[PDB]
């Protein structure tokens, strides 16, 4: 038992990183195949960061210009394009420790692990949720970016997410592995804001099942509710409605536990008009909606 | 920035995870060199578990018996030893993926990461605090038993804990890699207690440190304190004494933030009389503890 905010054990993408420095910028790549996929802004100075013009800066870069190692290995660079805020470096080598792998573009309320790496060097592993406004609650310094977000299926690693930037607030904003950003974010060091963020109704759900499954059950009431019933209450606390599309995704915890979604979504409506009057749910005083449902199956059984 | 519960990069872990089967019981060993490391139940059945002789169990075991896979490689048991409570498993190949690698005994308060895994593969990876009452919170189910824990130093593997068992509250408890539980537990299935727990003071100053690094600096008081006046409040809030061992810790947070640590302890002092007035701090309406400062430092330079 017991539930825990856990991430994709890194090893498959471990293999993967190489630090990638054009001039005197350095920050991290991804080695799939004979391909090296990194932040395009590794070709700025801090100057041209304030408002880049990235196809000029390409331009008179030559592959010589960009140096990629892995470990005490030098990569040659044999080629160079753009894809939307991503560079890719054609090199000379194909990476022996390429994992089967996709390229995906998650929606928002999905989650991912992110490797986080410095020079090229794995240095932590942690869940992050795409919220709902497209940024990320991640913990990146100076030279993360080009360290990714990714989930495993068995042998395969989907990547989903490469890290470009923090918003003046703190959260952090990033592209998929095709380097279009999440959310309508420039690779630029101007001030942007996000939309205002919401609630991921679905991850609530999901997290009070894994809370009834590891015994905490006090919040649980003998209602039922209907959807719309539901989501008339719930969007006064800035909670995303809930879908049909959810409330199929949330069966397998329905079924583990014989707790009617619609049983659920009654005990959450009480939780967000009454509180939790000094109660905790798994340990919690808030309400935690980064866990999916898939997270909570995985984890649960 | 950012501040987020990280786990180690599990990779040198990943290449060390094997499968061990006794008779009908399957769990996880460590391949380091040519020795597997596992919990010595796996020789039980299910009757053995409720009261078990390993020494008698052992006895009419043969090296046959141990069915060891990594990957679809079986690997030849030539030997086994019992080392307090887990067996050794001398076998025909040194695994070649061992890493730079120590056997570490972590004192309560301190951290690491651990790799979950069922049959041998890696499922997930998330950080563990060893409580000062010995026990972990942690999320494993059936099959998880002989995952271990560990701390990274560059590129040398500190292996500080082994899983063995979940005891009726649902916290965790387990070995070193030498077989010595942590606490005052035995590998039986019966009833067992443990200590009260305690909040792990250190680590809440590290965490307060954490959040004025983000920004969340509300809770800081013009005030200062002696380390006595100090451990005089917290003491009936259930905190541990802070020592001038822990204050000399703290030192480099104390540097980076230009907060000295009894200028913090006085906010915390507050805190813990006051209670929190219904403010967040790194988003957390409870004070943390699972974070040591050597965390913090990493993570936030
Ligand atoms: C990235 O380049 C890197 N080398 O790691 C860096 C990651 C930042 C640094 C601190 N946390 C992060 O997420 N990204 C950037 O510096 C991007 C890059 C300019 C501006 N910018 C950015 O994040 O702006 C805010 C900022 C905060 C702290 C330090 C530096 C900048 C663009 C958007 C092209
Ligand atoms: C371990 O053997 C395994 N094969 O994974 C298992 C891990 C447990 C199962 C659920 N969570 C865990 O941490 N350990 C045990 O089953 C140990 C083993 C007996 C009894 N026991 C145990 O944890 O007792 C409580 C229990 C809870 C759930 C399921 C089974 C048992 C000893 C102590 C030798």
């Amino acid at each position: 038992s017991g539930f825990r905010k856990m991430a994709f054990p890194s090893g498959k993408v471990e293999g993967c990183m190489v630090q990638v420095t054009c001039g005197t910028t350095t920050l991290n790549g991804l080695w799939l195949d004979d391909v090296v996929y990194c932040p395009r802004h590794v070709i700025c100075t801090s100057e041209d960061m304030l408002n880049p013009n990235y196809e000029d800066l390409l331009i008179r870069k030559s592959n010589h210009n960009f140096l990629v190692q892995a470990g005490n290995v030098q990569l040659r660079v044999i080629g160079h394009s753009m894809q939307n805020c991503v560079l890719k470096l054609k090199v000379d080598t194909a990476n022996p420790k390429t994992p089967k792998y996709k390229f995906v573009r998650i929606q928002p309320g999905q989650t991912f692990s992110v490797l986080a790496c410095y020079n090229g060097s794995p240095s932590g592993v942690y869940q992050c949720a795409m919220r709902p406004n497209f940024t990320i609650k991640g913990s990146f310094l100076n030279g993360s970016c080009g360290s990714v977000g990714f989930n495993i299926d068995y042998d395969c690693v989907s990547f989903c997410y490469m890290h470009h930037m923090e918003l003046p607030t703190g959260v952090h904003a990033g592209t998929d592995l095709e380097g279009n950003f999440y959310g309508p974010f420039v690779d630029r060091q101007t001030a942007q804001a996000a939309g205002t963020d919401t609630t991921i109704t679905v991850n609530v759900l999901a997290w009070l099942y894994a809370a009834v499954i590891n015994g905490d059950r006090w919040f649980l009431n003998r209602f039922t509710t209907t959807l719309n019933d539901f989501n008339l209450v719930a969007m006064k606390y800035n909670y995303e409605p809930l879908t049909q599309d959810h409330v199929d995704i949330l069966g397998p915890l329905s079924a583990q536990t014989g707790i009617a979604v619609l049983d659920m979504c009654a005990s959450l409506k009480e939780l967000l008009q009454n509180g939790m009057n000094g109660r905790t749910i798994l340990g919690s005083a808030l309400l935690e909606d980064e866990f999916t449902p898939f997270d909570v199956v995985r984890q649960c059984s």
